[PDB]
């Protein structure tokens, strides 16, 4: 009965195009207006050929006229099935050089959905299982759409490519930007090199079936191919109109190619990340890319088209009860809100007062106004810096850390309260995206553990054997997901070689106002500074058994070795950049006894009588006096070299840290490597700076005030090794990038009792070691046996506490 399927005019079941009677009849035309609102084609079908409008083409001149059913070959004519395929195990046609790359979003896809429902994403599932996936992918802070999205495709921050967020305003263009419609579209607000353009540059075609930007022209210029974006066009259409690309001519076949879907954003905003209607989206999405999957089947290429599956974002339940409403913190709320889990705070009167209002009086009357209030204020710069969310003037000063599943808004006829959002803190699992990949170049059946999405450039650009534009990603971390990596890393070069800081006598007069009244033999105490070879190389490899940091930074320091820690003085800070010192499990001791290094120029050094009476610093001490044996071993601590101004509340938490916190944290993973040093960052772009930069000192003094201070802790991910013993592989890393501040309001305790404050504080101010490597600029574990693309991945890597 073919002719014609919701037809006119022309035994039962071929008519009609009812004009219906009780019967039409059934049979034979239900598995047919499936052609028309059906991407897929049945059996009743099978070897049928064009109808006069049509989605997708069963049959029979279909394999040559480049239009038929992604399921046609197998579900008319019968071949192995993508989905019903085993895992095995093989190239590209000829009319294809290189191995093409697509870049697949499914917009608010959070790695939860992944670990949970895989069962019901039949092709997520196969792909995965035979793919490389990651267990979760890392999102940029905030997390949004087009944040997210551009970062993905340029490898930048928000604060470099400018797109912070969907709603800002920059007061230098006095300009305002809205995922709402126009002027969204003006270059001026887009920074960087999107991939596409990365792709034109050096002599590839890139299209683009929706991506943020895409239909911006960035830098003068659009992707060889994009797409006016409109939500409403089918899923389906998208992956068929892609796969055509793939068709065309090899010298206008597109290379770079990207697929982009709203689901399960849209549905997860409107019933929550946890609900049934997000499954089905779900169920939508893993059919979106089945298709793409089996037209990698019905051409040839399934195996060699690279493909990346991943989302920008997470989705969080939401509610309008769990609300904090800027009118219980203002009797008078006269500001602009973006309003959000990532909210921020301005003046309403731009251009003119946007520098003049203030933002730390909105801060400090946002602060600690509640007992348990469900956010944190910060400026920009005090935030944490594992967010790179400071240096660019539409990053506000005001900004709000929202707890996870509330909202903070303005008053109380806030709406968008139901269902779910994002936009939180990069850290929380509920944000985290999926990663997932597939082709030659992927190794298959392999899972690698959580990287961030800034990395996700390079490896494109490494797959499509570009070179890659300046970006936050560290290329060749992600060597590890690649049969053949494009691209070797190369250790950095030290810039600034070790210079000597000598032995010499005590000084006479000693002016440096120091006193220590235990020593009875002073030259032999400070013989103890004075190191044999061999002390040294004993003290050389358990206190830097890494390797010691390069310096990158031109800086004058030298090398100070003691038995029990080593330190790399700076005459231009002061103070030691760097300090290391090994504890092993296990393992009232301060300031009483100080005393000048006689290895210091003295004009070099700060002194006892530099941090006089009415301070609100003291010297801190970097190797702890806390850790050595009296009483020789705590002389080697006890003297000008190892200190550091400190602001007297944070001294509290470091000492609760020395005291307290680390030698739990050594016997729990059997002793660790400790590296600690300051940053100074007042310029705030993540980085080490000039030190013509220094804007604060003590007072009365040239000694410079750390914007932050940094510990490095370092043990084996095996408890029965030491961090002596550990083989590269397997090393445990803790880093924290500790802000330095005159008082603790952050943990709105400038009050007792030390306990669980700190160990809080400190949880949200984890990083990478890339980050402290960026801020003081050294090199870490320099001798590491072991391919460095793997170090790479040690210092990518980010801690996260379950609020532990
Ligand atoms: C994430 O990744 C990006 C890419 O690496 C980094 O962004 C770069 O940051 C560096 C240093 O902050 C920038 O280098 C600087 O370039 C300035 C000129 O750049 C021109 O072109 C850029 C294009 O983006 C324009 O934005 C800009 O307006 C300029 O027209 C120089 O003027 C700077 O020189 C300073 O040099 C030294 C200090 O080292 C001093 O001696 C000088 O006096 C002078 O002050 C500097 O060289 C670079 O431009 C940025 N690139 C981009 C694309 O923005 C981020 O730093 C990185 N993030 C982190 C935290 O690592
Ligand atoms: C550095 O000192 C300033 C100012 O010190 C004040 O004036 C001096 C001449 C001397 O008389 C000191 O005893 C005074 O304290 C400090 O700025 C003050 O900080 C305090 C508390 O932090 C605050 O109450 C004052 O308003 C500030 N300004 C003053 C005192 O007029 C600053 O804190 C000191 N910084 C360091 C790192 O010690
Ligand atoms: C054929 O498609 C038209 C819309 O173009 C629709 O109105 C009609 O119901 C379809 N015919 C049948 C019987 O499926
Ligand atoms: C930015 O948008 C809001 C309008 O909702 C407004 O407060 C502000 O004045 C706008 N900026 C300008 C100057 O257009
Ligand atoms: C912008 O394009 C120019 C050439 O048109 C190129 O030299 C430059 O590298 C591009 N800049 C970015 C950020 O892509
Ligand atoms: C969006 O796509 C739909 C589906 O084809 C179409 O009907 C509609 O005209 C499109 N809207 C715009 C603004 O182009
Ligand atoms: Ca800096
Ligand atoms: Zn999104
Ligand atoms: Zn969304």
């Amino acid at each position: 009965c073919r002719n014609r399927c919701n037809e006119t005019f022309s035994y039962c079941s071929c008519d009609n195009k009812c004009t219906e009677r009780k019967a039409c009849c059934w049979d034979y035309q239900d598995i047919c207006v499936l052609p028309t609102q059906s991407w897929s084609c049945n059996k009743l079908r099978c070897g049928e050929k064009r109808m006069a409008n049509v989605l997708c083409s069963c049959s029979e001149d279909c394999l040559t006229k480049k239009d038929c059913c992604t399921d046609y070959k197998s579900i008319c004519k019968r071949e192995t099935s993508w989905l019903k395929d085993q895992c095995a195990s093989s190239q590209c046609p000829e009319g294809f050089d290189q191995s093409p790359l697509i870049l697949f979003s499914m917009d608010g896809f959070r790695a939860e959905y992944l670990e949970t429902w895989d069962t019901l994403m039949p092709n997520i599932n196969k792909l995965k299982t035979c793919g490389t996936h990651a267990k979760y992918m890392r999102a940029v802070y905030p997390t949004k759409t087009f944040v997210n999205h551009y970062t993905i495709v340029t490898g930048l921050y928000a604060e470099t490519h400018g797109i912070i967020d969907n709603n800002m305003y920059d007061v230098k263009l006095n300009q305002n930007f809205s995922l709402s419609g126009s002027n969204m579209r003006n270059a001026a607000w887009w920074g960087g090199q999107p991939i596409w353009h990365t792709a034109s540059y050096q002599g590839l075609k890139a299209a683009t079936y929706f991506w943020p930007g895409s239909e911006v022209k960035i830098n003068g210029s659009y992707p060889t191919i994009y797409k006016v974006y409109n939500k409403s066009t089918p899923f389906e259409a998208r992956v068929m109109e892609v796969l055509k690309w793939l068709d065309l001519p090899k010298a206008k076949r597109p290379d770079f190619s990207t697929l982009y879907i709203e689901e399960p954003d849209t549905t997860g905003h409107k019933f929550g990340p946890v609900s049934g209607q997000v499954i089905k989206s779900l169920q939508m999405a893993d059919r979106t890319l089945g298709m793409l999957m089996e037209g990698l089947k019905q051409r040839n290429l399934h195996n060699c088209v690279n493909l990346i599956l991943l989302a920008d974002h997470g989705m969080e339940a939401i509610s309008c009860n769990r609300l904090e409403y800027m009118t219980d913190y203002f009797n008078t709320v006269d500001f602009f809100m973006y309003e959000g889990a990532a909210p921020r705070i301005r003046s309403k009167n731009v251009p003119k007062d946007f520098y003049t209002f203030d933002s730390e009086a909105i801060v400090k009357k946002l602060t600690c106004r509640k007992p348990k209030q469900h956010f944190k204020a910060y400026l920009a710069k005090d935030l944490p810096k594992r967010l790179h969310f400071a240096n660019n003037i539409r990053i506000d000063k005001v900004n709000l850390m929202v707890d996870r599943q509330w909202l903070a808004v303005r008053n109380k006829k806030y709406k968008y309260c139901s269902g779910g959002t994002h936009g939180y803190d990069n850290e929380f699992k509920s944000m985290e995206a999926i990663f997932l990949a597939h082709g030659p170049g992927f190794k298959e059946k392999t899972e690698v553990t959580s990287f961030e999405n800034i990395e996700v450039y390079n490896l494109m650009c490494d797959l499509l054997k570009l070179k890659p534009a300046p970006n936050n990603g560290t290329h060749g971390s992600l060597n590890h997901l690649l049969k053949n990596p494009f691209y070797n890393p190369s250790p950095a070069k030290e810039q600034s070689p070790p210079l000597y800081c000598l032995f010499g006598p005590v000084p006479s007069p000693d002016v440096s106002g120091c006193k220590c009244s235990s020593i009875t033999d002073l030259e032999a105490v400070n013989q103890r500074l004075n190191l044999i070879d061999q002390a040294k190389m004993q003290s050389e490899a358990d206190n830097l058994p890494y390797g010691r940091p390069h310096v990158l930074q031109h800086s004058k320091y030298c090398l100070l070795h003691q038995t029990k820690y080593i330190s790399a003085y700076s005459q231009d800070i002061l103070m030691p950049l760097w300090n290391s010192y090994t504890i092993s499990k296990s393992l009232p001791s301060a300031s009483d006894c100080l005393r000048l290094d006689v290895r210091i120029p003295t004009v070099q050094s700060q002194t006892c009588s530099n941090y006089q009476p009415d301070l609100a610093i003291t010297p801190g001490f970097l190797y702890p006096p806390d850790f050595s044996s009296s009483g020789p071993e705590q002389y080697d601590a006890l003297i000008t070299s190892n200190i550091v101004p400190m602001y007297k509340e944070f001294a509290r938490l470091w000492n609760y840290f020395h005291s307290t916190l680390l030698p739990k944290y050594a016997t729990e993973r059997n002793g660790l490597n400790v590296i600690s040093g300051p940053i100074f960052d007042y310029n705030y772009d993540g980085h080490f700076d000039p030190y013509d930069t220094i804007d604060q000192y003590v007072n009365n003094t040239k000694i410079p005030i750390p914007t932050h201070y940094f510990v490095v802790l370092t043990s084996c991910e095996n408890s029965t090794k030491t961090p002596l013993n550990c083989p590269p592989g397997s090393l445990k890393v803790l880093s924290f990038i500790l802000p330095h501040r005159p008082d603790n309001s952050e943990s709105c305790a400038d009050k007792s009792p030390d306990n669980l404050w700190v160990e809080e504080r400190m949880q949200t101010h984890t990083a990478r070691v890339r980050d402290v490597e960026l801020l003081t600029g050294l090199d870490f574990y320099s001798a590491l046996k072991q391919p460095l693309s793997e170090t790479l991945r040690l210092k990518t890597f980010l801690p996260i506490f379950i609020n532990s």
